[PDB]
DNA sequence: ATGGTAGGGGAAGGATCG
DNA sequence: CGATCCTTCCCCTAC
């Protein structure tokens, strides 16, 4: 009959735009080759492979690529009678799509579905793969979102005193609708029960009548939710049918091996026929929630397709050293590598290349590659763009990656490729992606805009993870090029590219074309070896099954929906419902340290999660908090609630024994869940150990997040008291802990009273304890008379004591760390040397990787002196016999002469030639759109509108720009009063290491001597009573003056 | 659309005091 | 009236 879902990919072509560079044209003279030939021509899109052509979007005999396709157009590419029986299969991703009956009414549906949208009705598509391999997709009908509005408000403002009354006024508000998007919709298309609930907010809430509204269509939904009745608070209205659908069917996931099973009236799932397909899969299915049940022993992936990718691009304009502009239709894209590998066995199995101009891949690379193991590059020649970015899409289509990964693609490559498919070849992305058409195929940026914090790329069916985001959050470095990135963490360094390269190496021909190829699967090479290292696909997939989320709004929409979506479960659960809204509080105190060296034993002690201990110990939660007296002036204080002043204003948080809080339930579970999985992974094989890992790893992750979602001020479900409490509630837990260790233990009799362990532990000095630093959750002690033998031993009794003795349960102190000497620089800001020989730096310029790796080198070996030598470390001590005030007119002593040796050093590495500039650079984050700034006077900022200016590579939204200063000259200034002229020394001096190291510009050696000195200033400004300018007159004394 | 409060220190520019 | 300070913004830390 044909389709039922018009397939809205590309299955035919006869016409086309072709732009290809002239440059790739021998017959013509090399004086007629510089353009880029453009216009409209009407021939079949063809591709060329290994001397055979074939149609783009010819599908069967003999192909290219790799199909995992069953329908093309129409077409049923699947040999007759393949009906596998579907048992099990595995879920990935969910699609929410609405379906109407009188579309419907040509497929071959069961009367249930159709009474499930009979106008219209939402669906739940669970996608995934069978074990067999089968792609399968499976739609859920049934599910309906609902919210609520408090009866007795809704009666009186609306003038209606019954359900079906509201019915009937939802309705008509929605007939007059601005566009009458919904035309004939009535009172009998809504459900309305009267329900007892209670709202989440506060202890005196008392429950109360809710009208539960069911609605089919999401559209419906969000027109009530956002003007029905404004004056009315609505509970529950964002929860999408989704969740719902998990939430709502108790033992559900986001993510593993479904089973389906007979259903209510012994229903069974229907089969989808061929015709009525929605998807680019193989079987589809048609059930109710019933018919879908959860499978325990199935444990591992299926065979899930990743396809990791990297684009280049050539500019065409007068300019063909410019970087490239994808709205201009002159540059365009030349090369698109594509390897494909299996998630269930970590394996590559295609690699395919996509270029503009036949080429042949260098034999180095080849050679490398066979004896790797790696497949057989198969290389795909096009003579237009067209033709090229079809056959990609078309691959996309057909072999169906359920995952895609690469680097940087969020910001480049997938714009780059859709906005030439959209602004200028006119191409539908509805249906490019799982779905045959109505889709989602979108990409967002930051831009100028104020809501949103990160740009996403988000694909129905199609799991995209951007190496990129992943290693900026899981490794610490300061430019996030992708061969630094490699030699970084694989120590597997890689050839380096540039655009102002790629023009010359395209027209030589096809082998310094097929270089550019190597490069490309080079890059791509590299990006899933990342990829496989850190198998971020099961971590974020594991988040996902663990708070009821789908993968991809795991990924890419943020923290605070998986905190509240299991608040929600559980709140629900309990009998709430939850009401939709839409520098707050005084956070930690740094305990004022008292700063210089320490060379006596110190203590570390630090709570165990501190901040979601106090909220298990204290019944911290919405419902559990009160600000008014009246309501917990019914019981007993102390006894049945605690009081608690919270900026300026009096709180009352009712004990666990009238009130549970949902917070501490959820703190709770997830711990004690955590716990299980972590008993279990000794006896596990380290294939199951690595799952377990990444589960436990999420597990901690949403405990960390519950207080900050509670601290969200006007996020959903904010409570800021919840957060000032447990922020008050710590300061006033670590002063106590400081006052208790000063008060019981200030004589070494009763150190040894409780402890019989000291004896073998008193110093030659005099016994002291003192509190000397403190952060958040932390304590430093100084321990002056005891000896460094088992102060960790004897500590972690001292701390379990505390623990017992001030605390409720669960919180926790330990004794984690016994330092052999320590450095108090400044608030938040200490290094020191732990017992067991390992460094530890804190808040310093050298953890800061925005300074140049050579300050960072020098500091370190200067600070690596004061700890491993005995000699500065003894001139420390004498630095600390003396006040320090009378050392501006004494001499330092000898021990110090080192120092100067190593500052000399470096004045010669700053001026000597033959240095690494890279050695030089500084680094500095982008962090919002430039319009958007209250300085404009920035060096980034200034590099950022040069290399605009310049047309170089414009550098995403948020990324890391490096930059070097430059010296003084007369070109220089010059420039700075023509640029300042043509808009109408401080640091302008700032310059792209690219451009200022062809350019041959030379650096502002004083700049750096300068800050070398003021970094060591700032680093040793401890040992001179915290003095800067004290410390930095007597550094001048190891430097010539000749430099001062 | 959807990420918290503390901090210190560097860059840039205005205000202030003798 | 000229350095000295004193504010403010911005980077990236530590919890
Ligand atoms: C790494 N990190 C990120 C945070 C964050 O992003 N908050 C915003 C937010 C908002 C909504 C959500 Cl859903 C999730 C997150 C923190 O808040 C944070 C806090 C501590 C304090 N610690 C913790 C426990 O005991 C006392 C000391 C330590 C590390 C932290």
């Amino acid at each position: 009959t044909g389709p039922t879902q018009r397939h809205t990919y590309y299955s035919e072509c006869d016409e086309f735009r072709f732009i290809a560079p002239r440059v790739l044209d021998e017959d013509a003279p090399p004086e007629k080759r510089a353009g880029v030939h453009d216009g409209h021509l009407k021939r079949a899109p063809k591709v060329y492979c290994g001397g055979d052509e074939r149609d783009v979007l010819r599908v069967g005999s003999g192909g290219f690529w790799p199909r995992r396709s069953r329908l093309w157009g129409g077409v049923d590419h699947a040999p007759a009678g393949f009906n596998p029986t579907v048992t099990v299969f595995h879920v990935y991703d969910i699609l929410e799509n609405v379906e109407h009956a009188y579309g419907m009414r040509a497929a071959q549906f069961h009367a249930r579905f159709m009474d499930a949208i009979t106008p219209t009705g939402t669906v739940i598509t669970l996608l995934g793969l069978t074990p067999e391999g089968h792609r399968v997709a499976v739609h859920v009908y049934g599910t309906r979102q609902y919210f609520y509005m408090n009866k007795e408000e809704v009666d009186r403002h609306l003038q209606c005193r019954a359900p079906r009354d509201l019915c009937e006024r939802m309705a008509a508000a929605l007939r007059e609708s601005p566009g009458a998007s919904f035309r004939g919709i009535s009172a009998d298309h809504f459900e309305a029960e009267v329900v007892e609930r209670t709202d989440v907010y506060y202890y005196e809430t008392r429950p109360a009548l809710f009208y539960r509204v069911y609605v089919r269509s999401g559209r419906v939904l969000s027109y009530l939710c956002d003007n029905f009745c404004p004056a009315i608070k609505k509970y529950e209205g964002g929860v999408d049918a989704t969740t719902r659908f998990i939430l709502d069917n108790p033992g559900f996931v986001t993510f593993g091996w479904y089973r389906l099973k007979p259903g209510r009236n012994n229903t069974l799932a229907q089969p989808r026929a061929p015709m009525a397909f929605g998807t680019s899969s193989d079987v589809e299915f048609n059930c109710t929630a019933d018919n879908l049940a959860i499978e325990g022993g199935m444990s591992d992936l299926p065979a899930y397709k990743l396809m990791c990718f990297d684009i280049a691009c050539k500019a065409g304009g007068e300019d063909e050293l410019a970087f490239p502009v994808a709205g201009h239709p002159e540059d365009l894209v030349i090369q698109i590598s594509c390897l494909l590998y299996d998630l269930s066995t970590t394996a590559l199995e295609h690699v395919l290349l996509f270029s503009l101009g036949s080429c042949d891949l260098p034999e180095s690379h080849l050679n490398e590659l066979a004896a790797r193991g790696l497949p057989t590059p198969v290389v795909l020649e096009f003579d237009s763009e067209f033709e090229m970015l079809l056959a990609f899409m078309t691959l996309v289509k057909q072999y169906g990656p359920e995952f895609v990964t690469g680097y940087n693609i969020i910001n480049f490559d997938w714009p780059f490729l859709l906005a030439k498919l959209t602004d200028i070849y006119k191409v539908p992305l509805d249906g490019y992606g799982r779905m045959n058409g109505r889709g989602v195929f979108r990409v967002w940026d930051i831009g100028q805009s104020h809501f949103q914090k990160r740009s996403k790329i988000k694909v129905n069916g199609m799991v995209n993870i951007d190496m990129y985001g992943i290693i900026t959050d899981k490794i610490k470095l300061s430019s996030y090029k992708l061969n630094a990135v490699a030699e970084a963490v694989l120590k597997d360094k890689k050839k380096d590219l540039s655009y102002r390269d790629i023009p010359a190496y395209y027209a030589a021909g096809p082998a310094q074309r097929g270089v550019i190829g190597e490069y490309c699967i080079q890059d791509s090479l590299l990006v899933g070896q990342l990829f496989f290292k850190f198998l971020p696909h099961l971590e974020l997939s594991a988040v996902a099954r663990l708070a009821g989320i789908n993968i991809t709004r795991t990924i890419y929409d943020g923290q605070q929906i998986r905190v509240f979506t299991c608040l929600l479960r559980l709140a629900d659960q309990k009998g709430f419902i939850l009401p939709d809204t839409q520098v707050g509080y005084q956070g930690a105190r740094v305990h004022d340290p008292t700063s210089g060296f320490h060379v006596n034993p110190v203590v570390g002690f630090d709570f165990a999660s501190l901040y979601p201990s106090i909220i298990q110990a204290h019944n911290l939660c919405f419902s559990t908090l009160s600000l008014r007296a009246d309501a917990v002036a019914h019981l007993e204080a102390g006894k049945d609630y605690l009081e608690i002043e919270v900026g300026g204003r009096r709180l009352f948080f009712v004990k666990a024994h009238v009130r549970e809080s949902l917070l501490s339930i959820l703190l709770r579970d997830w711990l004690a869940m955590r716990k299980q999985i972590r008993s279990r992974i000794p006896q596990s094989s380290p294939e199951e150990a690595v799952l377990l890992d990444k589960q436990q790893a999420a597990i901690k992750v949403v405990c960390n997040s519950v207080y900050g979602f509670t601290g969200v001020q006007h996020g959903l479900l904010p409570c800021l008291h919840v957060a000032a409490t447990v922020t008050t509630i710590g300061r006033e837990m670590l002063l106590a802990t400081r006052e208790y260790v000063h008060a019981r233990w200030a004589a070494f009799e009763q150190l040894l009273a409780d402890f019989p362990e000291a004896a073998d532990m008193r110093a030659p000095g005099p016994y002291s304890m003192r509190i000397i630093y403190g952060d958040t959750d932390s304590i430093f002690v100084l321990c002056r008379g005891l000896t460094a033998a088992g102060l960790t031993a004897m500590g972690d009794k001292m701390a379990s004591h505390i623990s017992r003795a001030l605390f409720l349960p669960p919180i926790k102190l330990e004794c984690e760390k016994t330092f052999t000497k320590l450095l108090l620089i400044a608030k938040k800001k200490y290094i020191g040397v732990i017992y067991g020989g390992k460094m530890l730096i804190k808040g310093v310029d050298l953890v800061r990787k925005n300074n140049c790796a050579f300050i960072n080198r020098t500091s370190r070996a200067l600070v690596d002196l004061l700890f491993y030598d005995d000699t500065v470390s003894g001139a420390a001590a004498a630095l600390a016999e003396r006040p320090a005030e009378e050392w501006l007119a004494r001499p330092l002593p000898e021990g110090l002469q080192a120092f100067g040796a190593v500052l000399v050093d470096a004045h010669r590495r700053i001026t000597d030639p033959e240095r690494d500039i890279q050695d030089f650079v500084l680094t500095a984050e982008l962090s919002r759109h430039p319009r958007a700034y209250t300085n404009k006077r920035l060096a980034h900022l200034t590099v950022y509108y040069k290399l605009m200016a310049r047309r170089a590579q414009v550098p995403s939204i948020k990324d890391r720009i490096p930059y070097v200063i430059v010296a003084q000259t007369r070109e220089v200034e010059e420039t700075v009063a023509r640029l300042a002229a043509l808009r109408e020394l401080v640091s302008e001096l700032a310059e792209d290491p690219a451009y200022a190291i062809a350019h041959g510009v030379a650096l502002n050696t004083d700049y750096y001597f300068s800050h070398l000195l003021g970094a060591a200033c700032v680093t040793f400004k401890a040992l001179f009573g915290n003095n800067a300018k004290i410390t930095e007159s007597l550094l001048k004394r190891f430097i010539p003056e000749v430099w001062h």
